[PDB]
């Protein structure tokens, strides 16, 4: 019934995404309302999943049925009727992750990536002057990974830390559902205009990303602490 | 009609090009082959005179009454059976040049440019790890200017000194008349040699060291092709 856009909304808090569809349409938005907030709600989370599928357009739209279908470039994959499972069995083939649970596409696809590990005084020349560019995914602080790239005027600025389902819900334990399928393995800080060109901003933008994510893999730790009797 | 594969070959050779359309249409070349050999003419003499349009695309095509139409971003811009002067006309509207004489278009039109002042080991950083960059004027060695940008998968290095037609050919004329006349109806009233634009691809576009040769490559080549349409100029007037 109207469990659709809860079920859209449950989906989102399994990434820190409060889509707050629910009410949206409680309110009598209008379909191109609904779907535009479906869409821009489904596009912050695919930053926090770590699916890394920065490469491929996300869509979410109201479907006749009462269903709300996800788009990747253009195709649906998947109805969110069809469950949590499903939506992540249709994502997995379009994934490349290595060992480390980190994504091996680019973000911008085919072209040159700089490595991860330049010298910052290097790094700067490419976030001041370069244009579109890509960094390879390196180690950062505090046992997180991170990577940079521009697309247009925008610079995104990833940190990650891959977290299984089994890691996080088990280590909530060493205190003495949803959540089985999507978790918060990542976090995207965006920078734009001047501060896009500004290397001490991009040094900032990583700690703010990473306490971001650390906050956000926290909540998912005290769920599975406190559903823990 | 012969005659207007022989304009255009004279036209090419203000820069140096030796295109040899009057040839390759004597031999009864078909239309895509000679069209073909005119826009790659077209588009390397365009690299050497400096008027400042690589944001443009450049074409020649022949057209149905015989003649040669030249295009730029697809719209035809002059007929070559209009004389060298309608195709300079057609042309100067589209340019922008500063003070120096210097085009103060990007060549990669719309985006941040890096500024001409750039120190070497920025721009080597940029050449190792970007991907489409460019940069503005900066000086360089004898009284040239120099700047470099990249597109996909080519660095392009330009060197220029820029230089009017009427100094061109005023200095031809001074020094034949020291070693012993329609100068309206010469290409060179319009057009002359000002800059050379030098191509780098695949691994060498990313090498710091290819380019610092290639600034040097581009360097002579000015040099050779100032100096060829030089005494090419100076033997007519003599």
């Amino acid at each position: 019934t109207d469990g659709i856009y809860a079920a859209f909304d449950t989906l989102m808090s399994t990434a820190g995404v409060d889509s707050q569809i629910a009410a949206l349409a409680a309110s009598e938005a209008d379909a191109g309302t609904l779907d535009a907030a479906l869409t821009q709600s489904l596009q912050e989370a695919q930053g926090r999943w770590g699916l890394g599928l920065h490469h491929l357009r996300h869509e979410a739209r109201l479907t006749d049925d009462g269903d709300i279908e996800i788009l990747t470039d253009g195709r649906p994959s998947a109805r969110v009727s069809e469950g949590f499972g499903a939506l992540a069995q249709a994502y997995a083939p379009m994934q490349a992750l290595d060992e480390r649970g980190l994504s091996q596409w680019a973000a911008l696809g085919e072209g040159y990536r700089a490595p991860g590990d330049l010298p910052l005084a290097q790094l700067k020349v490419l976030i001041e002057h370069a244009r579109d560019f890509e960094t390879d995914w390196s180690a950062g602080r505090g046992e997180t990974f991170q990577r940079v790239w521009r697309k247009g005027d925008t610079l995104f600025v990833e940190v990650a830390r891959p977290a299984s389902a089994e890691a996080a819900l088990s280590d909530a334990a060493r205190d003495v559902l949803p959540e089985a399928h999507f978790t918060v393995q990542a976090f995207v800080q965006t920078l734009s205009g001047a501060a896009a060109r500004n290397a001490e901003e991009y040094r900032a933008a990583l700690k703010t990303a990473a306490a971001a994510l650390e906050e956000y893999q926290g909540v998912t730790t005290r769920q599975l602490s406190e559903v823990l009797r």
